[PDB]
């Protein structure tokens, strides 16, 4: 049949899974805007405020799913404002697909052209860039960005298709390549491999298990469960695993790292030896700006090349986490030294139920105080109170950002959003929107930051006209409190982090949604329940301090040090000048 | 002499002219920030709601002053938000300095490390990118930025320089390039060639003067006036030359282009001579999608890269516009053919007076009507009564920039903003802030569309904070109307082009900006004086149709064609298969 | 211990296993020289005459290594010349470390400045490019470079330098990294995998075994060996599989492909269901140009991105071939339908002896022939008379190919060697010489192209002055022979393929090599005894036709079709002109 690129744009997307799309209109993007109309996918289509706002949105649906299942389709220059959200996409692991519509292909090259977007741009970010010369590869580099997103790792892929190829024609005989198999991910380690981890499991004095994001996307749960009750070992995790062991469990240390809980980083400090799971030990994640000091581990990847990089193991795995733990419980049974013993009664349990006491315990403290102005730990106790296991927590970058990693406690993975790998300011509210799309049966809870609202809450618009009932609490303290903070520690001085904010009810009341601000009343809980009861998206302005959370607060981490110190520098003394030098010495 | 990187940067920006910083704190810019508050740019500080936002109030900022006055200083991964305005920088040649800090260099090309910035990424948009390794190359890689943004052409600047740098001591000793004289810019052309064009330009039956952007630049308003009443020339421009003639003078066409004044593009179609200074013939201006023929042409430049690219001249001349008017005014009475009478006594100036009327007269009939959608042609009109040569016009991109450069009637050049080159949506209201701040005693007015708007209004921040008092116009049809209209055109529906409005005085009001809605009143003029009287930031609501503007109004545009119609391309029979086809072949 | 830059890029390059350096000196490359004249790799350094031909000395090496144990060091301007050996080493899988010393870091960025490398010119070839900005990290790019190489897929590594830092000195307390581990690569499959892949081998009426290059990296011949033996199934190799397979065993079919041999092109035309281990299915390989048709196949490979990029298999196994057909031997007894019999008396072995003997019998019609102009099927089998099983057969690019692939009849991997990938004229005698370092108890037989030769008989100071004694039979017909014989058929007529040759003889005799031309004798035989006698490099001239082999022998190909025809392509008449048409208007 003879078909347009637009229509054959299209069906490759279908065929490939895509779920949502979101797009922007313009002339470049008409063909394609037109296709979709035609097509099941089309009924599925957000057009965002902003473009940027926009990839935040397929970054929160992707991130929940673990495929490409949200794809962003645009207008030629609205693609120059999608790399921070594909920055993230890349080093957080999120499969992405974005199809890009350019400027005539006629008039690429020309000097004085309009709108001929440079996609090489996007070669330093994406894991694949494409850029599509010939009609006839249309079915073909969607094909491949798909492959490509959905790997392991996963991440953004970009292809950039000249708008003339939308409006052409061609007859489509087996151009969307259909019948693409994958294979499986389960995979296993050889059995030698499997005995040592399981030896010194059994051998260490105060083992623990570290379950990192790649657990959730493993489906590791279940395993993950039986394996630390059979052991009896303690189990931490990074951010983006929290939640694939049940947060109320015994064992339960949460997550280690700089904005983790306390008990995850005194057993990590405890450890003699560590068996890590699906965790690429990352800068802001287990390594804490590389500073901290591994046990003696074993690590167990997917992918090579997070393998070794930076931490020596004392022994490297490719395997997939479920099938590594299920291997392991196999195992277990006939390795030297285990004995079946009720999780209670191993003798390391004392000291891991310890840790997880004295943390809750501060985190009551955090918690308990009334008033105004509010504690950020106070206001994720009253989410608490109303939360399903189903539900999301998201949050944006800032001071904020620890109440809300250590008062979300989780029961399912994937539950916790964020701009993970990059901390890039803005994420919370779009991504928050992205996963409302994705889960139509989870409560979004957002915590963000004054300063974060700030870049994406034009957004309103999409989370107003598609009904999507996020309930975001904005901490307002009139500053970037993380900045002012980090900026009084260093120089006993603070600039450029102080800002006015307008009526954020105001603003809420204005786009429809929901608005209310506990200034005066102190009514966290009410002002969740009428959230909530409204059936709209929602505004709760809440006043917090300028300093509590990531900057002040001790939660047992080391790093990251961005608070540098210098040193001074040797001048070059080797003879050659620096420029403009020549009129010092006439 | 000993001294931290970061004072080195901010001595260094202060060298080359620095007026304005626009920058946005993070761990990787603390040490600039701090720095910046020992000197006196510490004061001129603008922190953003976005660098995006900021990038285009930096845009702004330098549009009108063909300098990088303004500068950007970002934290790491804000820089990722640049790409947009540096592009718009780059194709509509605005000088622009961008100073990215990067994190730690020591953490770079671990692959697990946060906020490394691939700065790579900058490359294929700015006219220089450089990644600094060293601590003494700080104050030379400043240096170079500077040297290449305030260049011909003109254009963006991008320089990364990982924090622990900024940190760092080093003993200060010639460190910052100090003490240069750039070269004059004032090209002249050969005799032979100020000879050529004042022979062609005589010999012409029915000539034209196309000027630029360049005869801005150049600052040769004086001289072309003195040129064009001398030879009794009518005058065309681009829209960004559009200023540098008097528009109230009669031998003012307007701009040519597909968002003109019919007036240019008559007289385009009718001349048979040009002589083009300071315009690079562009996509979106001139060439309309190159699809405008043009007559035969003298091209005048300081850039020879925009000479004979796609247009070829009768003669390309690389000179500075003032320059070269200024030696043809001297070479003009000399020459063979010339006659000295007052330009209302040639037989050209009828047809071109008659193009003009008519186009006046089109304009007063889009001014009339009333109530609701109101027309913003009528919105304009309203603006002239308030407006003074000085006063700064900014647009947005969509079906309202038509109306808003057909409206705008100009005497000053660099009076009228957008991102001209690239049109990227949302550029309006950032640009118009940086505009502002670079001209604190004009009035600038902006008219924006809802779409538009919806980028960037979270800077009404920056605009009340600052008490920037933009005047804002927003055209209300709860649609990218443009894409509305044509769609409706190519396919028989429109799709992706619909949405709500939130409640836009409501915004302002909660903003603490001045807000008014004339849906129930028609009540622009009061509107507008009430914004004024206000003294600060405004925003004014105007409904209007979904089809009003560039894509519905006839200003005698032949482009640029957008509106595609395939062709059928043969498949591939060479025997290559396509990927997955093998399964398709099995019995 | 105070320790300059130079003196630490050595330690790295010791410890992370390298054997053989290929170095080149300057001013840039001096300190490094220095460092390596005071330590055991100083002992081993090649100074090539030129760096290109170097670089070909380290894919040869590490070719057969199957590692990086060849590492390149170079002078700054030096390193413009890798280019082209380096995309070799990118999609022919060659681990292959470079290192780059550029000029003096203070005199980067200046516009005037001398000798400054673009190392960007590097980003899109080398499969990890770094450029180290500051001391205290020359020891950690250096590590994640032979991580790079050495990984799945194997491939090339550059680390640019800045020389003023081998210059500058340093505390070197853990600044190379130490006690690294690797992952081990025997990655096996989940046993559903194997249970289906061992279903269909045992049900197909026609089956084949494709063993490409992984088989090799594997070390999988004996588990291949006994999997064919036990099913009775005939094996088809890839070029770079050649050997993995005894091509003396009933059922060796030889390789498939363009330049391969017609019984497996045969038996793959034959076949109803493949088993590919450690292939890429690539252009000039099984795909034949993407024209080949794939039975119904099962994929097995380490590399995921291979698996279903272009030909969609029944089933994609990420799995180590080894491994894999280990599993397979253990699954197949207890799989439906399979009966222990001898392979010899199953139904499909009279078919493939059939094809093999067909193909044999055209190979001894093709070296029957005495005299001259020789035969190039006749000059292989004089080599075979003296070859021994740890032999090296090295080809060129052209019409010669053919008959070298054909004519080599190999026991064990990775005994054939050439630019596969990415067919790069001249590679063959640098490439040479990289294998007869690595291996310096084979016998390496070189079988070039005049044309080819042309490029890098430079490099016949390296083979004097290090006592390489490579036995190099140059094919004259004053040609590039498979572009006479394309032209030809394309055209009906030749432009640009003939040349003038030197006194191959006396260029040999001049470097101090053994020299002889069988052109009046028509003495192959003893030419390549009188070669091998005299302990040296040694080149036999020996005529042959411009169009013998790749270009005109029939061996069952299908492809590449490089010989398009074209297409007439619509002008673009939506109204827009083309540059200069404004005169056109006037
Ligand atoms: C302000 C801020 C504060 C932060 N604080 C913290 C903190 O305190 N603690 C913290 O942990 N993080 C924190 N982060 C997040 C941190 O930056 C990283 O995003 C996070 O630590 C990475 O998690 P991970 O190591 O589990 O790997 P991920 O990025 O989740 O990647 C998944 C890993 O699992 C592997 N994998 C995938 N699938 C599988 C499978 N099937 N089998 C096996 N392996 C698989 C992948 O190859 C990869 O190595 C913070 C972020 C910000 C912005
Ligand atoms: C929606 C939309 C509609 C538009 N419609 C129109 C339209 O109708 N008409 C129109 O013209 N534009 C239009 N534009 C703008 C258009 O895209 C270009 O930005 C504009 O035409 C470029 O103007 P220019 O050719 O004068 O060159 P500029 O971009 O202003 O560049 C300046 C030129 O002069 C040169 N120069 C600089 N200094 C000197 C000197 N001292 N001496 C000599 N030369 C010098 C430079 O090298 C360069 O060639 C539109 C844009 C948008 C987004
Ligand atoms: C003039 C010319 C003619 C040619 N003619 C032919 C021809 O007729 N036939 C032919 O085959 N080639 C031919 N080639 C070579 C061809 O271009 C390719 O180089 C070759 O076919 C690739 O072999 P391969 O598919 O085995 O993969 P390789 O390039 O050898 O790559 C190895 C593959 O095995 C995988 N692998 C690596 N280790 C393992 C492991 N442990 N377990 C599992 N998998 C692993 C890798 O991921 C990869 O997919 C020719 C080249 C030239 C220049
Ligand atoms: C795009 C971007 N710009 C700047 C920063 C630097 N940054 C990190 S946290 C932060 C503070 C955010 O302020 P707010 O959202 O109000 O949260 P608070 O610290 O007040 O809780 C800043 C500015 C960043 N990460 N990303
Ligand atoms: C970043 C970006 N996204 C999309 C476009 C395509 N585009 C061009 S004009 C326009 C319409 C703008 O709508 P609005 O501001 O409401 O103006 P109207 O057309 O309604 O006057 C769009 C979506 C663009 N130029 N830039
Ligand atoms: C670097 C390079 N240049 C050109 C070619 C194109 N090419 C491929 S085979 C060949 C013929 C080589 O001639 P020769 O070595 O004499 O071998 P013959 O065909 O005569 O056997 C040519 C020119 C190439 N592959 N690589
Ligand atoms: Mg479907
Ligand atoms: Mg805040
Ligand atoms: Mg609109
Ligand atoms: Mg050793
Ligand atoms: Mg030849």
């Amino acid at each position: 049949a003879i078909k347009r690129g637009a229509d054959l744009i299209v069906e490759a997307l279908e065929e490939y899974g895509t779920e949502q799309v979101v797009g922007f209109i313009g002339a470049t993007s008409h063909f394609v805007a037109d296709a979709f109309s035609k097509s099941h996918l089309g009924k599925r289509v957000i057009n965002p405020a902003t473009e940027l706002g926009g990839a935040w949105m397929v970054n929160g649906y992707n991130y929940v799913k673990d495929r490409s299942a949200a794809v962003g389709a645009w207008h030629c220059v609205g693609n120059l404002l999608l790399h921070a959200a594909m920055q993230e996409a890349r080093t957080g692991r999120i499969p992405a697909v974005h199809i890009g519509l350019n400027s005539d292909g006629r008039l690429a090259g020309r000097s004085e052209a309009a709108q001929q977007v440079p996609w090489q741009s996007f070669t330093p970010i994406a894991r694949s860039t494409q850029r599509v010369e010939r009609l006839d590869k249309v079915g073909e580099a969607i094909h491949e960005a798909f492959r490509v997103a959905e790997g392991h790792p996963a991440g953004p892929a970009y292809v950039d298709i000249p708008f003339d190829l939308t409006a052409d024609q061609i007859d489509d005989k087996a151009l969307v390549p259909r019948g693409a198999t994958r294979a499986k991910s389960v995979l296993h380690a050889p059995n030698e491999d499997v005995r040592e981890a399981a030896a010194q499991l059994v051998a260490a004095k105060n083992p623990v298990i570290l379950a990192g994001g790649g657990v959730a996307r493993s489906g590791g749960s279940e395993a993950l469960l039986k394996l630390a009750e059979m052991v009896g070992v303690p189990v931490v995790t990074t951010s983006t695993g929290a939640g694939v062991f049940p947060e109320t469990h015994a064992l339960a240390m949460g997550s280690a790292g700089f904005c983790g809980w306390k008990s995850a980083n005194d057993m990590m400090a405890a450890a003699d030896f560590v068996l890590v799971l699906g965790s690429r030990l990352s800068d802001w994640g287990i390594a804490q700006g590389y500073i901290t000091k591994m046990p003696k581990f074993v690590h167990v990847d997917t992918d090579p090349a997070v393998l070794g990089t930076f931490y020596f193991p004392l022994l490297s795995v490719v395997a997939d986490a479920k099938t590594f733990m299920e291997q392991l419980i196999e195992v277990l049974p006939g390795t030297s030294g285990f004995k079946a013993v009720r999780y209670q009664e191993r003798e390391n349990f004392r000291q891991a139920t310890e840790f997880r006491a004295a943390w809750d315990g501060w985190v009551r403290e955090q918690e308990s105080g009334d008033g105004m102005p509010a504690s950020m730990f106070r206001a994720m106790a009253e989410v608490r109170k109303v939360q399903r296991p189903e539900d999301i927590i998201v949050t944006d970058i800032g001071n904020h950002t620890l109440p809300m990693f250590g008062g979300a406690i989780l029961q399912r993975p994937r539950r916790l959003v964020t701009s993970m790998a990059e901390g890039i300011l803005g994420c919370g509210f779009p991504m928050a929107l992205g996963a409302q799309l994705a889960e139509p049966n989870s409560r979004v809870f957002l915590g963000t930051g004054d300063g974060a609202l700030y870049y994406h809450f034009n957004e309103f618009r999409v989370a107003v006209e598609h009904k999507l009932p996020v309930i975001t609490m904005v901490f307002t303290n009139e500053s970037y409190g993380a900045n002012w903070t980090l900026m009084n520690h260093q120089f006993g001085q603070n600039n450029w982090t102080e800002f006015m904010n307008p009526d954020w009810v105001g603003i809420a009341k204005a786009f429809g949604a929901y608005g209310e601000s506990v200034r005066e009343t102190g009514d966290i809980a009410g002002a969740l329940q009428r959230a909530i009861d409204s059936g709209k998206p929602a505004l709760i302005e809440i006043p917090v301090s300028k300093t509590q959370g990531l900057a002040s607060d001790p939660v047992g981490g080391v790093g990251p040090n961005l608070l540098l110190k210098g040193r001074e520098i040797p001048v070059d003394t080797g003879g050659s000048m620096y420029p403009g030098e020549n009129l010092l010495h006439l």
